[PDB]
């Protein structure tokens, strides 16, 4: 039962609607009033993995499967054959994609290797409508390019995951698709995608509404913004935290 997002005619109310349902599926509960992912050491493994298609047409269609204890995508799968990232945990392949041919991918998910291999930071790499049909075109072709794959992934990973995790992100992907414009992620996107752990840590170890260890996020205008407490508007923008601890 994958949630189905479709390029075909996407609008503003079908992202929506598709992360909406995600978020939905990912959340394991609400701490200071925001939902938090399930806590991977009380979690049952036949509920941790779940599958995403995403759709050019009713005949060119991947899947991708994601890691409930941190959003993460772990593998994806086009047809007979599935890809799962070099640090994917050992039991994905034991849930997803399991009646097709896995392979395992030469490189991590993380940024720091995706970058590597596809030779562009995600500031350079383009995100939107015509960027996710042009990755789902590529991964159910087959092509080896491994630099293309890494790139397609740096994609899917913000407009699925980190669009999951952030509503700045998902608002701007939203945009994005509203009025046609693709987007390079802003410093502010960037800061959000590589402090989720810190801010999700903040808020559930906070004493009296406060952090105990501050972060320094990047603004809409390229200004660093310090955060330090639960009251700070920014902390708005998470969607889900990855579990921490219980406050
Ligand atoms: N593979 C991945 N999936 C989701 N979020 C990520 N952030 C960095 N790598 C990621």
């Amino acid at each position: 039962r994958p949630i189905k997002f479709s390029t075909e005619g996407a609008t503003s109310q079908s992202y929506k609607q598709f992360i909406e349902a995600l978020r939905e599926r990912l959340r394991g509960g609400l701490i200071h009033d925001i939902p938090v992912l399930p806590d991977p050491t009380t979690l049952q493994e036949r509920n941790r993995y779940i599958t995403v298609e995403l759709s050019n047409s009713d005949t060119e269609s991947i899947e991708v499967g994601i890691d409930v204890t941190n959003a993460y995508v772990v593998a994806y799968r086009a047809g007979t054959q599935s890809h799962f990232l070099r640090d994917a945990p050992s039991s994905a392949s034991d849930y997803l994609f399991t009646g097709t041919d896995q392979h395992s991918l030469p490189f991590y998910g993380t940024y720091g290797d995706l970058e590597r291999w596809a030779h562009q930071s995600r500031q350079q790499i383009p995100l939107g409508l015509q960027a996710l049909t042009h990755g789902i075109s590529f991964f159910r072709s087959g092509g080896n390019d491994n630099e293309e794959k890494a790139r397609t992934l740096i994609v899917i990973i913000q407009m699925v995951a980190e669009a999951a995790r952030f509503r700045y992100i998902s608002n701007r992907v939203r945009v994005s698709i509203q009025t046609g414009t693709a987007f390079q992620p802003d410093a502010a996107m960037i800061s959000l995608e590589n402090n989720w752990d810190n801010l999700s840590r903040g808020v559930q170890e906070s004493v009296q509404d406060t952090f105990p260890n501050q972060v320094t996020l990047t603004n809409i205008r390229n200004e660093p913004v310090i955060v330090d407490s639960l009251s700070h508007p920014t902390v708005a923008v998470l969607a889900l935290m990855l579990f921490v601890c219980n406050p």
